């Protein structure tokens, strides 16, 4: 149900406008961990700099068509579950999640977020793809650099 806000911008484009060389820029990523084995490292890492918005959704993949930028092998997640959205909010780069009215819900640090509304993200914030912890096999954590 998602269309980008008028102030949407990618971190790369934002940082370009300020004239910062790559070494002097804030890098954003989504670090994914498998809940059972976090003492083995990140399952996956996604760069979040090239785009202003990223679709998170189910990707089981043993015949199902791929739609989501970021695919999570979680049966209980929706195919278009939540979106990570960067905005230039009156001069400061800010990142938000929105739950796209998914069946099971989305949690930020184990607290259910309301649907159809942008919730501001902070570095370290742990996204999980259900209201209920038992349903979750993966943790998607938003990081600055």
């Amino acid at each position: 149900k998602h269309v980008e806000p008028q102030d949407a911008i990618s971190p790369d484009n934002y940082m370009d406008m300020l004239g910062l060389e790559a070494r002097d820029r804030t890098m954003y990523e989504l670090v994914i961990y498998r809940k059972n084995d976090k003492d083995k490292g990140p399952w996956k890492r996604y760069d979040l700099n090239g785009r202003s918005c990223y679709l998170v959704g189910r990707e089981l993949g043993h015949t199902e068509i791929v739609v989501a930028d970021i695919g999570i092998p979680e049966e209980t997640s929706s195919k278009q579950h939540c979106v990570i959205q960067f905005r230039n909010v009156r001069g400061i780069l800010k990142c938000y999640v929105m739950d796209l009215d998914s069946s099971n819900g989305t949690c930020l640090n184990n607290v259910v977020i309301p649907g159809a509304r942008y919730i501001e993200l902070r570095s370290g914030d742990v996204l999980t793809l259900s209201e209920f912890e038992e349903d979750n096999d993966y943790e998607l954590i938003f990081m600055n650099v």
